[PDB]
């Protein structure tokens, strides 16, 4: 009688699993760390607290992570990006997981305290895997003890490995943690084409949009910028793109995107004249993808084309002032994380109203919010790095160390190129394509082994 | 009149030259913004820098932004099909010594290059280098070791010449410190893939004429020339097959919607003909290379390829292809200058209207710069503009100058800050009419940068 | 009060499908103009008109348009899998008769036809058609010859519905007059080619959730269907190759950047196993027919498709795909609703970890209406305007009340004028907030038109 | 041969050169040989004689060559200043083959060009056959010529324009023999003027300009076939593309295509005036290109509001798409290279040479693709001349000239070819990719109603 969990509904278990055994055909590199490291049980005595969103992708991390001895206590990391099979599916097989699609505030943290305490006393943890940095932060703040026994961190996104270099340079970081984000196998996979495979499928599912010959307005052109541009490019979408940086302007400039800025002349003075009323009164669509705060704001939301959706793919929903909107403006729920938003007022609304706008997943994460995020054969490269970073840092030990032997290894890498590599390769057999072999010549003629590493570190691809 | 310190092909093209040079000057706001910036500081002012990079018209906008500064030149080209000889006509007229014209023989190209380094049988006083490729430095390095004593810096601007420069770091056989040119965001993911993304499909027109819609290629690398390469095809609406070592830039290349293949049975080149895959050679129109790699187009391919399939190079050396085994077993009919039927029918001899033949474009030499006119004015200002950079620093760190303990601290092959890699990116954005935005200080606080930049860590990849 | 004349899955999605037809109104502009042109002038009033369309946010649309313009309707969707009950609940609960739900047996989908010819079990006095594959074209010929007497007029959807038409009228079996309204362009080459780019990509990944990208799809047909579902994978990043029977086609699947090649060797269909490319089939991921035809996607193809292919099809009828064959032979494991995986491996049990089996979608029905929600209301806009103009004119010409000698001079298959296929164009462009210019006299003289249209012979492809 | 002088072109000893270059073409055009090496034993053109008026490049080279090896004698003349390629003009004259083409006559050396094709040692020659690329040599005959038309059976006309002004004068009863709409068939229409305008048009802006396009804005006048395959050209490099049209239904097509339609008159209203122009939309345009095959749709008024330095140029058939009267009365012009030039906004007479107020002309307005570059590749062209041979047996065999009366009349008209043959062309065409068309079952050809042999489609189809 397992009741060591809390899920939407068990019965969905079934069904969760039959869509597990099919991801797995789709995550060749993940399956194949299970045939390579199962007999030698690299994870025995690991027990690793899990904060990530309860996807069947992450279903199939966590049974990997398993299989290799570990065991678990999970949640998601985010309120609306559960898929309540996948839960189902973790819990019927007796793994510690609190997690369904909709919680509230209150839940999502009682759900990371659920994976922090057993039986009301601390878990004896010693790993902890990571994505976004909100577990990291509650253990750092309020169980600053059971850090003492733990030997790492693996954290999966860009805005987790930035607060945990925050902590680095403030002194603040307990414990050694791999930057998994920055694999090319991550980043280069992940945060770009998983994007581009999820962004459209969430507009799509959430409002059935036409999007040929639309207009949208891209915040951003990073990693998850580049792949929201071309999800919404290849679908027919004029695109234009808004950057704070020149450098990756000038990628959206020769990827044949206009560029533009939100304000006159860049400048954003927090005033309705510096808005570009002009240019944000042609917007069908608004799609954030920064890392950072506010950047589609209340002005902008007052100058957007009636009837434009709003929406957010980065990893918080402070990106789209929202709280202005739930403020001023009456929120008519058309279904689950789908919301207009009448500009008319407060005041209760005309059902026949023309002046609203579109919001997807309250500003959350649209692409888990409204669809199932990124595809398996995507997650394929983020969560074998997963594995082999918790591998790494499990077999180091840091909570074992003498004093003396910490300061070398406290710190925040990435993965060895060799690593990101090993996991490619899984990737294209994938594929069905089959990469060549240098001769010892052409080797020696690029300077490289047979083997690899095949670029310096400092190659950026 | 009273000049002759040059040799160009017709140096009544400088009229032409000049004409194009000031249209390309409307099309590099980064490098003219430097000319502006720096004029009235003239920081170049004792710079002699000994050139040798592509005469093309852009180059010749980078010779007169140094020139400009203060510097002067002496310049040659580093590939003997590459210039444009309006442009090398507009330099010599315009009294700076340069030596180079399209067409040269292998003989001419060292004789040119030689020129640059001499002046009146002697040693020029150079204390700057300017390369592309490496031809130069190791000229430098191994014949005129002495020069070098006085040389404060190389500012090297493509892959290969990188990476011959961190071995003789490695090695301890580097006398100067160098500027990897090749490496500033604005230099390697502008020039390199969008470069040959822009004058790929443009050569091969120039060349053959071919409709290259529905046809197949296959792309023998998937770096940044590589990515820039299959995507110059692809938009035309080639079917396009991709070949790499790397694993990782397979999966770029899977991911970019490539099918992944090699050119032998299980990816094994064990220098036999069972090796090669037959039926996939036989099915390609186009074989491009793209790696600065050796014999990766090798004999064995060659004689599977398709019946009057094209092949070309756009890495920096021609060893890419063999071409030296065709010229050993096969006839040679030049169609127009730098295209060249190759007629597998044998050595001596040929039918007019044999149809077993290849399409060899530029001798197998660069393509884009040999067929056409390699990158536009618009990207390689990008890369000049990084140049110009490069070359203040280094002129005037004066390494040749410091003392023992200093040289030794400031004896590597490094890049520009990022700062300076930003800067360049935003004159580029605005020659589009783009308009980049500025971070609030809050903004700039929560993700950690300053307002002005620079706004990415270092180990950051674009 | 007391409105009981329908039949649907859930009453109480009422309220949800009509927030989303209010959605869909602001998405249809040339749609929703028809229906603020014509509300007062009520040209449909006195029609009675039997419908059979997937019964879709957007139908919905489109039959408040008809009853905005005075009709009664009796409606049924055309596919067992293509309703959205939440639109049907609207529907029944504005006190319209609909008979349609997600899901229908074969015997249901009969059942909710006759439920709309049948009112308090007697036929209803309809005089006007609107058919989508033709169904309710065929069981009204072939089982209520007597209700066509009062008949004015189909409008027919769809390129099979329309062949129907095609070959009835030259058997002289049509009894009544038809408009096509597939050949209009603002239908065959938006709602055919563009819906099928949106909706094809789309219902694949709700079913399967598959990253496209890299992986390899075959699709049969390039026709309207063909040309959007091949766009809809390549923009995705698929390797797609296109097999066709019309050479025609073929050249624009070439042209556009596509390898055409045939299941079988040669293109022979021996109806044998060794005709079969099993080295070809054995390398897809995914097959898409989009013919129109029969077993497209046979038996022995089926068998050697790769491990964990998904077949689909988005034509109109499901024996595109030789379904039937793998209900005789393999075991189907339901996934989840329109999702099964059918295990080669024999008929009786399977292996829940079984890897050699393939996912069907949709059982082998239309999949963008089958797994997604089929074409988006923007598109769907210029079918249905269309609709509602062909409908207004056949009514307004009373074939039914003709004598007999004038009813034979008036039987035809006829499409709408090409002025007002411009007019709806017009609507749509500026939906987009499009500008369309305006040729002055003189332009207008040189070129031989109006200033106001048509602008085009009726011979002009586009 | 010794003793032929019946000729006019550039340099005859560019010949060598221009047969290697058909060679290789012959091999590029699968559709055209096909048919040179299936009627050759029959020779259906023996006893044609035929006034030929198009592009002399080495795809017409290919053609004439066809047309001689069935028979036919030819006489030809290019229908552009700057589209004649001269080592194609030269290998067909050195050929024994009369041509009068050379790559940048003046208007006066064009009229006289044709006139050498209609007149041999001083009188008409004895023509039966017209194959003819934008009707002026259709126009010379009826108007200067006219008995001349008394022993031609027909013309085969290449392209929309020439199409319009045939069917003017039928609908005048000016037009004095039949003619084949070479034009119209699918392996023409949306095969020459969409794609090959999509390898071309790019392809001549970089060899007359060498400018960067990704990132730059476009605007395309027209959404034709031209137009279609001119905006998928520019935006398949990057360019950031507007489109602009009178037809709403070309405008839709544009719209799902992913571009944004503009007019560059505010509302799309053209009164003429200045204050309708949209100035600050075409104040951001980089590269205007016309594809109309209408008159003055790049007027004064929008070259005057253009970006300073845009390009403009022409890829409709005609140059009076732009306004080049008004830049040669009111701008100088500064050659930068043949067929590209810098117009100075600042005056007519003189130029700074470092003024930034110019634009870019290419071509002088001429069809851009053949003026700057090479035009449409073989294996497109290949489609658009299988048609041409297949039109010109089929006029020559009707033998129009020869028939009474009455059965003139019942053949006066301009027709198109059967799908049929339209479709055996496009089956070499794929053939020559590689690609296997699959063959339908019979029970497969009764479920659709087509003959396994085709046609497949009905007429009415639009593909
Ligand atoms: N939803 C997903 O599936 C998913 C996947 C990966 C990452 N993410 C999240 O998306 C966010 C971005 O990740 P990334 O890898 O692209 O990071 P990134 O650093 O590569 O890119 C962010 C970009 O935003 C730009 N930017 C910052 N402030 C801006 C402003 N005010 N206006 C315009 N541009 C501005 C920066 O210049 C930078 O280029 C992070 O929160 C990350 O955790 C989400
Ligand atoms: N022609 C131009 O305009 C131009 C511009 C820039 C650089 N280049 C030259 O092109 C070459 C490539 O430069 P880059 O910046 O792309 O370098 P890169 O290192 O980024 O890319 C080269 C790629 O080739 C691959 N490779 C090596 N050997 C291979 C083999 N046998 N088979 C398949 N793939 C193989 C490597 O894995 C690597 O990814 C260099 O010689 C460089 O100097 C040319
Ligand atoms: N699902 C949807 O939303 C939707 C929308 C419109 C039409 N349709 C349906 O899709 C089908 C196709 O419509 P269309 O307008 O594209 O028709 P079409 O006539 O334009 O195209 C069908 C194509 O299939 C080809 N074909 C026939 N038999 C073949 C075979 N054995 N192998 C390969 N190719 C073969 C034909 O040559 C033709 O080009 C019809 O059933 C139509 O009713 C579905
Ligand atoms: N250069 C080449 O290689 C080449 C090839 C084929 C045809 N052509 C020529 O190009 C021209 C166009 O041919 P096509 O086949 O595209 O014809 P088309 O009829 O298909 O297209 C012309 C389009 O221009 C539009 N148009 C007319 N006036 C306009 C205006 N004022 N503003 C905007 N749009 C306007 C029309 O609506 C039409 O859609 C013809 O002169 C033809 O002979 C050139
Ligand atoms: N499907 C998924 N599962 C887990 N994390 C994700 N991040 C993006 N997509 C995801
Ligand atoms: N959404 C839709 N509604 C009705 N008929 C359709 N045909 C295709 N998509 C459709
Ligand atoms: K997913
Ligand atoms: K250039
Ligand atoms: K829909
Ligand atoms: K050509």
């Amino acid at each position: 009688g397992f009741t060591d969990y809390k899920v939407a509904d068990i019965t969905l278990a079934a069904w969760g699993r039959r869509e597990l055994i099919i991801a797995e055909s789709e995550m060749p590199a993940l399956m194949g760390l299970r045939r390579k490291y199962a007999g030698q049980q690299p994870l025995k005595g690991a027990k690793i607290l899990g904060c990530i969103h309860m996807t069947i992708q992450t279903g199939v991390l966590i049974e990997t992570l398993v299989a290799l001895g570990a065991e678990v206590r999970w949640s998601s990391c985010n309120i609306f990006s559960t898929q309540d099979q996948a839960a189902a599916a973790i819990a019927a097989a007796g793994i510690p997981v609190f997690a369904w699609k909709g919680e509230t505030e209150e839940e999502y943290e009682w759900c990371i305290e659920q994976t922090i305490l057993k039986d009301g006393q601390p878990w004896d943890a010693n790993m902890v895997l990571d994505d976004g940095g909100d577990l990291t932060e509650i253990l750092h703040k309020k169980y600053p003890q059971m850090l003492e026994r733990i030997h790492g961190i693996t954290e999966e996104t860009t805005t987790g490995v930035h607060r945990l270099l925050d902590m680095l340079k403030n002194g603040t970081l307990k414990v050694p943690a791999i930057n998994v984000n920055d694999s090319v196998t991550k980043s280069k996979n992940d945060n770009k084409y998983g994007c581009r495979h999820s962004l459209n499928d969430a507009i799509k599912r959430g409002t059935d949009h036409l999007l040929s010959g639309k207009q949208a307005l891209v915040i951003g052109y990073g990693d998850v910028g580049k792949g929201s541009s071309q999800s919404l490019r290849q679908e027919g979408m004029i695109v234009k793109v808004a950057e704070v940086d020149p450098i990756c302007a000038m990628q959206a400039c020769m990827d044949g995107f206009e560029v533009v800025s939100p304000y006159k002349n860049g400048i954003n003075d927090g005033t309705e004249a510096s808005i570009d009323a002009a240019l944000l009164g042609k917007i069908d669509l608004i799609v954030t993808t920064t890392g950072n705060v506010n950047v589609c704001d209340a002005n902008m939301l007052k100058a957007l084309k009636k009837r434009a959706v709003v929406c957010n793919i980065g990893h918080f929903d402070n990106e789209i002032d929202t709280a202005f909107m739930r403020k001023n403006w009456a929120w008519e729920e058309v279904k689950p994380q789908v919301h207009k938003i009448h500009r008319t007022g407060k005041d209760g609304f005309d059902a026949h109203n023309d002046d609203y706008l579109i919001l997807l997943a309250e500003g959350r994460l649209v692409n888990l919010g409204n669809a199932t995020g990124h595809p398996s054969r995507i997650m394929d490269g983020s969560f074998a790095n997963q594995v082999l970073a918790q591998i790494h840092l499990f077999e180091q030990k840091y909570a074992d160390l003498p004093a003396a032997e910490k300061a070398k290894r406290l710190s925040v890498e990435v993965l060895p190129k060799k690593l990101d590599e090993e996991v490619a390769l899984e990737m294209v057999k994938g594929f069905g394509g089959v990469v060549t072999q240098l001769t010892p010549k052409q080797a020696e003629y690029i300077g490289v082994s047979v083997e690899g590493p095949f670029k310096p570190d400092t190659y950026r691809y």
